[PDB]
């Protein structure tokens, strides 16, 4: 739950990401990616990247990171009534993409680092804070869709 004084600080940052949100959907995935590599595995169509570079080169991993945070955004906008949006995603990582949370931990954190990357000195204190509640958040609803289907 958020305030709404937060919910501005999150759509604030996410201005940040929209002036560039194929290069920060970009960074985020190979931050993902190369800090745990285990998540690689569950990408079909990524598993064949063994380097970074070859990560940075690719253009079809560039416009996932656009559909993955096209979609994160319209999730954020909604500030905590995303239920319709949610769902789907929730259902379709569960049950065909098998994600465990724990690699939504994985990808919210890469977010936060990324930010600080992308933006040093430019992402406080209080944005920070602000951004880790909304990705809290999603998380946490998402884990209850996945405990109703029963998935680890
Ligand atoms: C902020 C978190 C995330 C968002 C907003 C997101 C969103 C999406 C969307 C919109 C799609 C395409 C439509 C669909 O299949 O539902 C997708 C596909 C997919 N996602 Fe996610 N996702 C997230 C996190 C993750 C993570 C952490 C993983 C794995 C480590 C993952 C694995 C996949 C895979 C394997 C596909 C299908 C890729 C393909 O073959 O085209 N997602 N995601």
């Amino acid at each position: 739950g958020l305030s709404d004084g937060e919910w501005q600080q999150v759509l604030n940052v996410w201005g940040k990401v929209e002036a560039d949100i194929a290069g920060h959907g970009q960074e985020v995935l190979i931050r993902l990616f190369t800090g745990h590599p285990e998540t690689l595995e569950k990408f079909d169509k990524f598993k064949h990247l063994k380097t970074e570079a070859e990560m940075k080169a690719s253009e079809d991993l560039k416009k996932h990171g656009t559909v993955v945070l096209t979609a994160l955004g319209g999730i954020l906008k909604k500030k905590g009534h995303h239920e319709a949006e949610l769902k789907p995603l929730a259902q379709s990582h569960a049950t065909k993409h098998k994600i465990p949370i724990k690699y939504l931990e994985f990808i919210s954190d890469a977010i936060i680092h990324v930010l600080h990357s992308k933006h040093p000195g430019d992402f406080g204190a209080d944005a920070q804070g602000a951004m880790t509640k909304a990705l809290e958040l999603f998380r946490n609803d998402i884990a209850a869709k996945y405990k109703e289907l029963g998935f680890q």
